[PDB]
């Protein structure tokens, strides 16, 4: 139908808000601490600490699948990525403290992300 054709031109659109979107929240990770799932070789135990693992790799495959349907569900993920960190890591370590400078400079980006998705109607 002509509606679902919308609905899917609109998806679309979303999805590419929310790559530009990834590509300024991942620039705020220079260090690339956040780029890739925590290794379960190098850290055997992490399943038992963090039952829903993520990074910005793993964002990235579900943003091409079309997988996020809102910015809600978006943010969600970015904030597992940095709430995991802030658990497994204790505060004085390098891994939590580039999780809160991620989560204080990626705040700017959301924000007016919300404003986009909202005025242009995208969701």
């Amino acid at each position: 139908s002509m509606e679902q054709v919308a609905m899917e031109l609109r998806l679309t659109e979303l999805t590419r808000l929310l790559r530009s979107v990834l590509d300024q929240l991942q620039d705020k990770d220079p260090a690339r601490i956040f780029a890739q799932p925590v290794s379960l070789k190098e850290v055997p135990d992490y399943l038992d600490h963090i039952k829903h693992p993520m990074d910005f790799a793993t964002m990235r495959k579900r943003l091409e699948a079309q997988g996020y349907k809102n910015l809600h569900e978006f943010e969600e993920d970015f904030d597992l990525i940095i709430d995991n960190c802030m658990k497994y890591n204790a505060r004085d370590t390098v891994f939590y403290r580039a999780a809160v400078r991620l989560r204080d400079q990626g705040g700017v980006v959301l924000r007016q992300a919300r404003r986009e998705v909202d005025s242009i109607g995208l969701e």
